[PDB]
């Protein structure tokens, strides 16, 4: 009796499942499947499956283009009806209403489940990936234009639900961000230093507070961590030509990084005093100290990836001269990252909120799996898309999502921000161009040690001490 299943000729969504179309790993689980396949099990009649549903929506476009899927799960939602019996086939002959008795079931039984998976799809979609319509106008076109024109009681509240949340999306995005933290406790004074509040212009490494400055880089990248979405690093997106849209929040991550490090790097050697290059280094570690005070492990590893820099690392009559204290507080940084970062996760997983994780290990990890698993697996000359794939990479982005509710105890200082959003110290010229300049700075500043030492002019006229990085009270 396989003829209550609708036939292959007026439906793609009921074929049997064989080797050549899913393989799977209690609900089961899907390693690989054709697209079709996919579709159809997102949307099961059997049983709902919202760890499918998730991880399907998170990882969808690296297999399927938005307005792909919209199209199969509307063609999913159109399912044919079979034909009536010969006795109901009569009584209509005979103008009577028919009895029906499969049709009955068979719209109790399959049609109607289905068509309420696709519109938890459709949900779960608008709920988590609004994006993807702010993105593309006629994807949302064509949603509402679905969703207006399904029919049926049992339809018309999921009809609300979907409608109401695209209204709550499109009024968000309308309005923009907002002021949505009251401070459950008091937040501590803003530290001051040689700068002025207001006195922007004097704004720099050793002109403002070091708590201040981790302060605010810790804000900063707080909130860069939080705006990630796990999408953006699906695929590799960011690696290809429509990175700027696929992953603008992972993208501002990436260059803040990369921004803040090789500003560190800048301020060292272009700091040819040793002295004063000294009290420059020795600032950088304490605001790395503070950066770990705050578990900041974001700016802790970039603090580390600046020590660690081809310009900065060689530079030993500088590090001679930085107390043992503060080497320690370095080394211990880097002992985070040795062997497969045992000591990050480790500490990583047994603080208290609030912290920021180091973002480049989810990435490097991420890139990983990209590479050593294949898009497609194949079966008797079939290729399936390989979803184990996308799955464990929609675990590492979960990870990441676990710490994105963390805010801090501090105030905001908007022109500190501003100028730690600012910052480019590659200025026009390209990232291997200006670390070329940095090395050639580093080898003037220091030349390699057949060469002699030179003296340089000292180039900052207020005084070097720092204030320390205990706050007031
Ligand atoms: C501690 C320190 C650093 C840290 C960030 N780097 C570092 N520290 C350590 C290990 C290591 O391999 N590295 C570098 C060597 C590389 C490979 O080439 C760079 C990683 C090994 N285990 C013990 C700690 C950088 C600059 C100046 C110092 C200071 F002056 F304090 F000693």
């Amino acid at each position: 009796e396989q003829m209550r299943l609708p036939s292959a000729d007026v439906y793609r969504f009921a074929e049997p499942d064989s080797e050549e179309n899913i393989i799977f790993e209690g609900i089961p689980i899907i390693k690989a499947g054709t697209v079709i396949k996919l579709i159809e099990r997102l949307t099961y009649h059997m049983y709902a499956d919202p760890n499918f549903v998730r991880t399907f929506l998170t990882t969808y476009r690296s297999f399927c283009k938005p307005q792909e899927l919209l199209s199969l799960i509307i063609e999913r939602f159109e399912i044919p009806e079979p034909e009536p019996t010969e006795a109901d086939r009569i009584a209509i002959e005979n103008g009577d209403q028919p009895l029906s008795a499969e049709l009955k079931r068979f719209r109790k039984e399959y049609i109607q489940p289905v068509q309420l998976r696709v519109l938890n799809v459709c949900r779960h979609w608008v709920e988590h990936h609004f994006y993807d319509f702010e993105r593309d106008a006629y994807l949302l076109q064509r949603m509402e234009e679905f969703i207006g024109t399904v029919r049926g009681k049992a339809m018309k509240k999921w009809v609300e639900s979907i409608t109401k949340i695209i209204q709550r999306k499109k009024i968000a995005r309308d309005n923009g961000p907002g002021h949505n933290i009251t401070f459950q406790s008091s937040p501590p004074t803003v530290e001051w230093h040689i700068s002025r509040p207001g006195h922007i212009e004097t704004f720099d490494l050793l002109t403002l507070h070091p708590i201040e400055i981790a302060r605010q880089l810790t804000l900063l990248e707080s909130d860069l961590y939080r705006a990630v979405q796990p999408s953006e690093l699906v695929g590799s997106v960011w690696t290809k030509e429509d990175k700027e849209i696929n992953s603008p929040n992972l993208l501002k991550m990436i260059r803040h990084t990369t921004n803040l490090t090789l500003w560190f790097e800048k301020c060292i050697v272009e700091t040819e005093n040793l002295e004063e290059r000294v009290a420059v280094v020795s600032r950088i570690i304490e605001i790395l100290q503070v950066f770990q005070e705050l578990n900041n492990f974001n700016g802790v590893l970039e603090v580390v990836s600046a020590m660690n820099s081809s310009p900065v690392y060689r530079l030993d009559h500088t590090f001679e001269q930085i107390p043992s204290r503060q080497k320690k507080i370095l080394e211990e940084a880097h002992e985070l990252s040795e062997d497969h970062y045992k000591k990050y996760l480790a500490k990583l997983r047994s603080i208290n909120p609030p912290c920021v994780p180091f973002f480049g290990i989810y990435l490097t990890n991420i890139l990983k799996t990209e590479e050593g698993n294949p898009e497609v697996l194949k079966r008797h000359g079939k290729e399936l898309i390989n979803f184990s794939k996308r799955r464990k990479v929609a675990e590492i982005t979960g990870e990441i999502q676990q710490y994105q509710n963390q805010p801090y105890c501090l105030r905001v200082e908007s022109d500190i921000k501003r100028f730690f959003e600012n910052l480019n110290p590659m200025g026009n010229s390209m990232e291997k161009e200006f670390t070329d300049y940095l090395f050639n700075k580093s080898l003037e500043i220091e030349p390699r040690n057949p060469k002699p030492l030179p003296r340089f002019p000292k180039k900052y006229s207020y005084p070097l001490k720092s204030p320390g990085v205990r706050p007031s009270n």
